[PDB]
């Protein structure tokens, strides 16, 4: 048996005498290789589908995740050392992860619960500028326009260019403003959006330890928030996230672990980055104690979450550990195309049809124009996301399969020629936040090109 | 129909008026009398079966209770008076029951809905020193080692032996200090092994009224815990209790009233003990106006709860309470044996299968070596009572009674010598709170016995 | 030196094993001869003053009190056995009291700071029922009488004698609830005068250990109102006391500790009684860690604290322990004569004059009719105490006694034919919580007589 | 006039452009430079004084004090450059601070008020183990035997050598978890204690910016407690104290800046290094946010704070802000000798006696042993700190003076052979947590000596 379940502590101990390992040892060669030799030994092959109705080739994508973390271990980035788990250990963690939990307070707090592969249930819808910059000017009109939305469940947190008309530099004092002022602010236009005690997820805009460890404030970020740590590709981790880990378990802090494995990077095609997805999910209810698991598959070439082998990996992941675990979990959405484009509408319907059938509990978006251009993120392409997430909720998944491979071929033949969209200022009227004519009318365009495809709202 | 819903105060009220009684015709002919008509009338045959699948039988067993409640009533020590209810009060307590709650706080609090026989869901794992005593030097260290395992859910108090050194004798000022200061430093050792929020079980050091009633307080209990509060032996009650019930009730406290019938006791029997089990459960929601209720039936010679006869009464009286009503509850564990030794989980095993199997909600242990010495508790038993729960939960009963009876048979004719084991000093690493390979190989070997008997982990 | 500051677990450690003592032997012998004996050896004589002006008698007191505590101790009734102090123990609890705090909340708090004899501040003004007992359906109103009135800073509780119609017995689910309800109601009421966060002070209508300790709860008693606990007569106390102590201590209460000497009593005539109350005063700040002490000299035939014998002992204690000491106090009120009659406002008036003057910073009354006549209680006996306490603000001490001589020769002469008074529902109009005109007649007719003597409002 | 009110995001920025200087350039030449020319400017001569009687020679050192921060800035190590500030800039801070501040919470709180040299008023004794380190069995009863004098008004934090028997080691999980865990368990011995309330002084055991920010949390560290944050040697800083300032800031904590200047360190000599000291005494205001600072004058050598020449530094800083500034402060307690030592004791009471009657409000102590020695702090030195410090307030100067002439002379001679001492298990009952016969017998003897040089107790 084991000795403890298994937790940063032990983590922590075992990154300083753990096997030496150079990084490239790491990159190029342990985890490509166990992600090709269990693909190949389990003969994963996932023929097309986004959402898999193969439950022998799901049990055997989920015994190859299992292998993968169990084999390989994490790879700790400060220490050069890689941190080993037992087969027992894991099971610990698998076996008891966190049933559900309450986002928000108040009337606005909402329940996440476990949904199952073609739920009926809606998943929750998590929208805001997802990590994207946005001007300290607009800060909250921009977040504000996601509580404007009835769609919108919970608030992802932007990240401030400037606070106090400075820049937040890490481990600079501005840092740990803005780390608190960031949810504070939300919160507040969230308040103005008459959904006083809507849950976030954060913090954003701090990228140190000392500076994310700061975030928890009256005001600021509290327990009924999402709070995020972030794994690193492939199978890697750096202390400043084991501290954050400590931090949030100690504060009694729901508990949101993110990793985004890369389609093309160094596991390998779309079986391979796979097994790393379900290795992940695994190793965030054991490594970081996470209450949930936020995904994220992302393109090598395109940096997008909806390319047709993103979403495959998604999806097979997700239906993967909703079918053999009870481990809560989310996908985060990046469209190559900006706010008031039809395409950016498409990008991210097509991740909600995937991430809805497939299983997940939240959806998590829309970082529009990749999430790296400055206030190129509206409440609208969240709006999006939840209608799409009803109108898939209950669908049986054959059809699911056939709408997203017709979906898909609509816009990943463009994706180098992506239109760069618009700016919240320019597509919404800033002083009563609410969308212009023009963008609805591209909405209504999106929305009927799903409606040809068989979707219903 | 009745005047009003019964409660402590109209409990009171009676036992001051009430028919004049020793307590020698109460023990040794009004309730051995009543158990041995009902028995008969009812035609009550267990016929061997650990958890029943004669829903007729059970239908008996039930009716059996309620009428051994409403034609004995309640003796009252203090008064040396019978308290007797209505039918139509006792149905409006058994209408009208908590449908569920939630346990701790933040991250960390667990939610308690009803579950059913041989229910695929888990029930809530409580582990702690079960009210055993431990030395005041080890107390937070002792808590910590369940707070560590993700098998627990909350915790159950253990004694302090001493606070600052001196005995917390009843009625003194030392008496309220424990009950105080019991919690504080068990929260305070959930929150080390970062789980701050982790509800807990008590007041277990207090014993007179005035130490139960202190025990609410800052960073001690709170709402969010389960007050305990003890019947006596057999359908009796004190007037302390009676007051305590008073203050859980107006400070909104969630209540768990306790009963332990005893197999070859007053009541006498199996069946017979098991009429009294049910008739306690249903005397939880009325005179304590409980949330829940804590049985644990515990066999007259050996002190052990899990003994062929007192699993039976435990599997039969749940299953009945959950086929008949929505009256949540919980077992509490009391192995002959004590840590560090086969039979101690081994014992436990046997009960979590049958609890689990049962219907119960909440398992609460493990006090090793009978909870009467000091220190011999620690949070391996708790990991098995947990891990067993989970390999049972959605079994066939057909299939779980044949476990039982094999189980049993491995340790039923060890009682007399029942290893002593060791204390948690012993068996621990006090400084990492960590079990010692010692455990760790004990532990494995009572894990593959469980494992050929058909248990699947 | 000391080995460890004082306390009730120090108390409770040396009530158990002190000196074998029966109550006989300490009232009738060791207290009397004490008290006699230190009287002669200091020459105290306060010939006739009520407010001393001779601080060198007041030195003498000082150290007579301090050694009438040290040399006799205090017995315990419990194990009738006397508990003794060191030198030391004790000037570490007198150098080391509590500075000041603050009694209520919000808009409503009022600080609490020390006051010097003749004081041109203000005491503080505790209205009340004072303990008395007044009937549950007019529990708010009569609360409220006081509330209403500007004069009144915080509130004393009155005893319910009855909660959901039935007797509060001592340990009897009733008093409990009684504990909780009592604050609960009239801080209700003090609501409804438009001040929800007036402090007040309790509990009363509990006497058990086990109903004085439910009293703290939500929406009742907190940590900013004054926590009762009560020493015997003479230098006496019992174990309930001790527990109710740790539990105040337990949960950071403001704690107030009461003692009321008895002139005619165990210890013997006024300077005697002083003695007494001196070592009592002194005696709050070591065994009860008091925030406060709360005196009271009460006639052993007459049962009031106004007599000129039970004011000059408060006058002289006060003054002495304000003069030496940082010990915060006050006096609590129970005049001979009944609500709506000149001489109950008469007797108040002596004793707010003779406390004001004396160094109290807090006044707690009024109790007419001895606080022993169900409802005879109303806020205008406050705020006559209010009103009289502002006029002496500042007085010369040489002008005070003056003043108190002849006040007192008013109504000295009629204790025995003290006018029985009448109840809340008779003077004052229920529905609207208003004085009834008949009472602002006696009101006024009273204050006519305090202004003859030389009294300015 | 200023631009704005400055503050820690102020300096950071000057920290990123200002003038480039080598460290050595700082430590060799600037600071001794600027010292050394002040000094002899203003002919400062303390002429043996402990405590200054010339105001004329107080207002010379003020200007001095003044100018060496207006001419030479702050040295940033992080960033090799020097920040400076302009006069307007100082004096808004030094105009606008602080006036006053309350520690702990109910009835355990203390109020924090300006004392002026040879001030009546008593100061606040914060006692602990001072920052020395404590090992993690006993980290609860060694604070207990702060909590449990009365002496003592608020806790300075040890540092915990383990937790969860790990170092923990700065920017590991288990910096985080020990700074959290540090207070909770701190706060918990004082409930044990009686005292749940009472403020702290801290973070102590974490050493990162990170560990540091971790602090703040549900039963921890919160707004009534001290926050500290470390200047260097001398007038310099790092960026991660600047980090810590933004986060207390951003929680509204009670900030407490803390600064040891060297006597004999890179400023220099006695003047030199108190001109250093009453220019960090201001710098706290201005670069930390201060509520209040924490002087400690240590000698080069001896590494005491009560050497001569210390306590001479400490006296005319503090008499010297005292009377030109209202900015609150204190001092820190660094004897030579270890705990149950008769040096120790006059060593801290010589200390005492400097603090008190120059004006200190606060007085937390003591790091026995110079801190550095495992487990050689108790209660008994905080108590003798406390006691002396009330014989000390009001007290003339001229006699102070001639006080500590004697006293320092009775000790100065054997810093070299100072007694070792013993830990808090070889003088203490830990299991009641009471000071043997020993120490007891020690403390007397000290006490003694203090009596004879005229200290009135």
């Amino acid at each position: 048996t084991f000795r403890k379940s298994f937790d940063c502590y032990d983590f922590y101990d075992r990154a300083k005498v753990g096997e030496k390992c150079t990084q490239d040892d790491w990159d190029l060669m342990k985890i490509p290789m166990k992600a090709m030799e269990l693909k190949q030994k389990y003969g994963l092959d996932f023929k097309g589908e986004f959402i898999p109705t193969d439950k022998d080739m799901m049990e055997k994508l989920f015994k190859a995740g299992f292998e993968m973390l169990l084999e390989c271990g994490i790879y700790c980035t400060d220490t050069h050392r890689i941190v080993k788990y037992t087969e027992d250990e894991i099971w610990d963690a698998i076996n008891n992860v966190q049933k559900e939990f309450v986002l928000g307070t108040g009337r606005d707090a909402v329940n996440v619960r476990k949904r199952s592969v073609g739920d009926k249930a809606k998943p929750i819808v998590q929208g805001g500028p997802t990590g994207s910059p946005i001007s300290e000017d607009v800060f909250m009109p921009v977040h504000m326009s996601y509580a404007l939305e009835k769609e919108v469940d919970t608030i992802v947190n932007g990240v401030m260019t400037s606070v106090r008309g400075k820049s937040p530099i890490p481990k600079s004092p501005y840092e740990v403003l803005a780390a608190k002022t960031e949810t504070r602010l939300i919160k507040n236009a969230c308040a103005m959006a008459g959904r006083p005690g809507m849950g976030v997820x954060g913090p954003e805009t701090s990228l140190s330890a000392q500076g994310n460890i700061s975030a928890d404030c009256t005001g600021g970020m509290t327990c009924t928030d999402s709070h995020e740590v972030s794994q690193l590709n492939e199978l890697k981790i750096d202390l400043d996230a084991i501290s954050v880990i400590a931090h949030y378990k100690g504060n009694s802090d729901i508990i949101m672990d993110e990793q985004m494995p890369i389609f093309g990077g160094y596991a390998g095609g779309i079986e391979e980055t796979t097994i790393v997805d379900v290795a992940t999910h695994i190793n965030a209810v054991l490594m970081s104690s996470a209450s949930w698991h936020l995904d994220g598959p992302v393109h090598i070439r395109w940096g997008s979450t909806n390319t047709r082998e993103t979403l495959m990996i998604a999806g097979w992941a997700c239906a993967t550990i909703s079918e053999f675990t009870d481990i809560l979990s989310g996908n985060q959405y990046y469209p190559c195309a900006g706010p008031c484009t039809e395409m950016c509408l498409l990008e991210a319907s097509a991740q909600s049809i995937t991430d809805t059938a497939s299983g997940r509990e939240i959806l998590s978006g829309v970082a529009s124009a990749k999430g790296v251009v400055t206030d190129k993120t509206t409440g609208m392409e969240a709006r999006m996301m939840g209608e799409v997430a009803r109108a898939t909720a209950g669908v049986e998944i054959s059809e699911v399969n056939v709408i997203l491979d017709k979906l898909v071929s609509l816009y990943e033949k463009n994706y180098a020629s992506a239109p760069a969209g618009k700016t919240f200022q320019e597509c919404y009227d800033v002083k009563t936040v609410t969308p212009t004519e023009e963008y609805m009318q591209v909405y209504d365009g999106a929305r009927k090109k799903l409606e040809d495809l068989g979707l219903v709202f």
